[PDB]
């Protein structure tokens, strides 16, 4: 039992009443269904994962005490405390340093947690859908400056083209059929008027600005 | 106590617990406020209207029994049962008929329930905001046929004017400035061309159909 199981019971108090008091004691399939989904304390409700941590925590911690509980290398240098000849005194702080580094075991796990991964090749294979790429893919690249600067450049110039596009359509509206068919036309073209028909001059077919 | 009061209790059951148990006895003002809005049997909760009906129902019913319990006028005609000389036998069924007519006392109460009120003058005052009108207002009236037939006529003719209006704007768009300024113009008008300017030909400024 734990607090989280007790919270479920308070929430499932009415459900426990329906299934246990009414259904569980009925005959037929309604009873088999209630006795099967009966609410209470858990049969085999232990959590092996939580129990696994407790075991490995206690076993690894006893190792820490042995590795960390060492006689000092510094105190053995004066030959006045407990150590005259210690030819392996320079190994005293190897296991302690090794245990202290274990604090970073999970903080630094895998390649991405030891470097800036976007600058490494594996990151690319992940962004391509876990797809194999040539090893020189990090070099054959287009400038990120161009892609973002050109996207702004193109849009800023379209705003200025929209204004110019309006003045041209306006000035062309005040032009005769003769001019709008001879200006910018091929020299070999002989103009021949067309029958006048009604064709509106709508800038944007959709009612947009 | 009645069922409607009991229904309030089941709905106010939790509210009663908060006022009568917690607020009604906490201390100071919260007590005076909870003891004032206490929940329980209604003090002076009787309904005089209910009793007023019960009393008048009983008194009027005792009158119905007397008025309806009369010796028959038909049986007294033969001079063979219980009645030889009854000079007021023709009054036997006056009170019975008068009581049976009482069943329409409330069904026919006021002028509106005895006739078709919209054909009566008082109805006009109610629709005019309870305002005095001349007695001959029911005669000075415009035909309801015209009001409703003209409302439909005007709309059916506008749908046909919209189509005619489009064909005219189209035929005029293909017209020269000289034609659209001299046709339908006054005879004494001398046409003088104006400088050409860009003025769109938009049917509806609002983007409607
Ligand atoms: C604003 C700030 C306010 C400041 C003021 C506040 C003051 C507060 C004071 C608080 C107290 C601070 C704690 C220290 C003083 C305590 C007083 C005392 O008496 O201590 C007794 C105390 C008592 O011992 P203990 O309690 O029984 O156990 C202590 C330890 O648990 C275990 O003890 P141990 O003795 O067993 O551990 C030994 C270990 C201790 O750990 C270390 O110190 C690491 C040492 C690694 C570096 C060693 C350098 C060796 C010589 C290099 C020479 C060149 C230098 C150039 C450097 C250039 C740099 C680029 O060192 C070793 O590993 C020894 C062997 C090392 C290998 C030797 C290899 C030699 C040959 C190499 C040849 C290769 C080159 C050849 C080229 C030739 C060309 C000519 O012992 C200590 O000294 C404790 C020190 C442990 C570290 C504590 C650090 C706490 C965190 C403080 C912040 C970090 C500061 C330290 C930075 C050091 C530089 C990186
Ligand atoms: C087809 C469907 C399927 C049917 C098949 C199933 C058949 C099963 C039937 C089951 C039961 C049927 C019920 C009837 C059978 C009763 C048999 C029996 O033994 O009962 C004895 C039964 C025993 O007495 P009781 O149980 O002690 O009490 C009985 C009553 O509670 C109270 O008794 P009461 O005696 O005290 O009531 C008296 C009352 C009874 O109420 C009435 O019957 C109303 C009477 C109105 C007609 C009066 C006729 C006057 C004579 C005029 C002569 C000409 C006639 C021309 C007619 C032309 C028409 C355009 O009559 C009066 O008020 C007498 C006073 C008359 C007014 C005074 C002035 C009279 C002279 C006025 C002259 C004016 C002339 C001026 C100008 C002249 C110029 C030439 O007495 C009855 O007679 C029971 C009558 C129950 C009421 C029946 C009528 C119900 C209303 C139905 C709606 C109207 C439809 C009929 C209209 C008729 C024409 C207006
Ligand atoms: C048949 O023989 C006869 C008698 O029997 C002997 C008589 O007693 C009598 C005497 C008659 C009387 C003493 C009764 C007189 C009654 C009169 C004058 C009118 C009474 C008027 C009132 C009591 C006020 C009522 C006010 C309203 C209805 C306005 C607000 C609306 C209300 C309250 C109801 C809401 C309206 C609805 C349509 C919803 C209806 C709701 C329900 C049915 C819910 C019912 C709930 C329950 C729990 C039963 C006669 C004349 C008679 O002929």
């Amino acid at each position: 039992m734990n607090p989280i199981q007790k919270a479920w019971l308070k929430i499932l108090e009415p459900v426990s009443y329906v299934i246990n008091e009414k259904m569980a004691k009925r005959t037929g399939i309604i009873g088999k269904l209630g006795r099967f989904f009966a609410i209470g304390p858990r049969e085999y409700g232990v959590h092996p994962i939580n129990r696994m941590f407790i075991f490995m925590n206690r076993k690894y911690m006893a190792f820490q005490a042995v590795a960390l509980h060492r006689y000092s290398f510094v105190k053995s240098l004066t030959h006045n405390g407990f150590h005259m000849l210690r030819v392996f005194r320079h190994f005293a702080f190897v296991l302690p340093a090794t245990v202290l580094a274990g604090l970073g075991l999970f903080v630094y796990w895998g390649d991405d947690n030891k470097c800036y991964s976007p600058d490494r090749f594996p990151y690319l294979k992940k962004r391509a859908g876990d797809m194999a790429l040539p090893l020189n893919s990090l070099n054959q690249r287009t400038s990120a400056h161009y892609i973002e600067i050109n996207a702004i450049y193109g849009a800023e110039m379209m705003k200025r083209y929209h204004k110019v596009w309006e003045n041209i359509i306006e000035e062309r509206s005040k032009a005769t059929d003769q001019e709008k068919k001879t200006r910018y036309a091929h020299p070999s073209y002989q103009y021949s008027p067309l029958p006048v028909v009604s064709i509106p001059n709508v800038l944007n077919p959709l009612n947009l600005q």
